[PDB]
């Protein structure tokens, strides 16, 4: 008798695929959502400079000074990187990977925080005034897991 | 027999937990402690400017010409920054990470070389005449591990 | 700051070295570079019980090399001696890859 | 069975330790190369304020307007700066780093361009006559990689 050898390989064969593959899809998006937010890094202060040299919000790309189509702007798991009313919203590619990020959005949220300007990332959002900011939920949400931890911030 | 396949998961299993998580929120520590540090950048050519045009280290942020309260400026993780005779002492806030920070302090040394000053932070300290300051040890120096290391300078 | 940090006060880590420890491992000092670990007692059997192990740094041409194993500690920028104090946990216990001495 | 678990770590453990820290040293000291540079900043004008209204390079210091010792003039990292017939040579401290600096040197090269002064920093030089400069070769000579890239000019 040796079976119960057998059973218990069958039993790694049965494999949990751990969920550390799957939240770290999830982290692994983190990695090319952080491509996306390393992009956003160069529009944090080219979007300040428009916000404190014309006193407001860049509306769109041509107003930061940045590349006035936002799909030029890209990234090799994004697709393209808008400015919105200073809000920085950047949209994932397609395939690249299986998880549930494709073609969906980020943003990153700004807020003069006397003077000292403030940056919070996830949550789609969107600017109407110079401080007041809309959750943008468009279903564009990447998921909470998929974010970061430091920037889970929403509109506050 | 498999057992010891078993056995080593769950030597596996137990992980270490490395310590390069905690020397790293010492460091992500250094991290947002550079957040602190970044806005004593601001401060160190206002103060240097009250410095060099009215001869004295600024008592305060009013006489620095920042924001009057401290609190105002502040960053993701720091409480507020005061001018202490021109020593730069930054609060840090509550959590936002477990580690030893947690209102703690830093402080930022400028002392004039030949003209040419010099910027060491880190052990909080606090000045009393025109090149004499004192190591402030006050309880609210954060630990030399989450500290620089460029900056691990406390009164020479 | 130009030359390997003797301590863990220097290093930037736990001054205390037994404070660094792992389930397993006793403490981890900083020896002029020379990352020693020692391990506990009991949890094996086997012959490593308060034994140690060495992690060997080397600059070349900047590029920094890494080799575990054998224990060994620095006394001078690039020259490390083979610290053979009894404390040598045992070739089979330790790497392949780092099975690697003072070259 | 797992040992090609352990295989991969102690591959992960042999790290690269990467050259992205030595080529970071050597940019590190493009950080306080640039320390240096900073200090060559205010001899830019001082430098040429004799050459203007006095018609030639200033030899050194006292003649250049600024502190006649140069030691005097120094930085975190710096150890002294000279004025050698309007080159600006500076020579950097010991450790601090463990990089092929300590002690080394940088000049910083002038010439006028139609007027239009033109300033190149790196390998030594040394100048000889109005717009004569001479290649310092003395093994002073700060490597190639720590020196910028705009300014990797040699004598022309
Ligand atoms: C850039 O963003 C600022 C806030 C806009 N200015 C205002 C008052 O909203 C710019 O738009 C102005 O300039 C463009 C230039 O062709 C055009 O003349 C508009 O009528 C202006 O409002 C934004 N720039 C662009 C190119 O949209
Ligand atoms: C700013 O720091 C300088 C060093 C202070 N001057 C002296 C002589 O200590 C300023 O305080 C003076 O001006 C304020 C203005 O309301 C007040 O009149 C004080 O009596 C002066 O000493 C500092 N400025 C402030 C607002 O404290
Ligand atoms: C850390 O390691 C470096 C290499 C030591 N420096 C030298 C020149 O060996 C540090 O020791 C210096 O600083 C401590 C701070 O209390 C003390 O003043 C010593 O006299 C210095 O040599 C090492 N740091 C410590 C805390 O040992
Ligand atoms: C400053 O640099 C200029 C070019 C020198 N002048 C000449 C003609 O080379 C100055 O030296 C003159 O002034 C000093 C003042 O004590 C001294 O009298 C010399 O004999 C002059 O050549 C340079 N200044 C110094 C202090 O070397």
């Amino acid at each position: 008798f040796t079976l119960i050898e057998l059973m218990i390989v069958i039993a790694i064969v049965g494999i949990l695929a751990a969920v550390a593959l799957p939240a770290y899809q999830d982290y692994t998006a983190r990695a090319q959502v952080s491509e996306a937010i390393l992009l956003a890094e160069g529009q944090k202060s080219a979007v300040t400079e428009y916000y404190l040299n014309h006193g407001k919000w860049p509306e769109n790309n041509t107003s930061a000074g940045v590349a006035s189509s936002p799909t030029d702007i890209k990234g090799k798991y994004v697709k393209e990187v808008e400015v919105k009313n200073g809000v920085v919203t950047a949209t994932m590619l397609s395939s690249g990977v299986n998880n549930e990020i494709k073609g969906k959005k980020l943003s990153l949220w700004a807020r003069r925080e006397n003077g000292s300007v403030k940056w919070f990332c996830g949550q789609p959002v969107t600017r109407t005034d110079d401080d007041t900011v809309a959750d943008a939920k468009d279903g564009k949400e990447i998921d909470t897991k998929h974010l970061p931890s430091t920037c889970r911030d929403n509109f506050d």
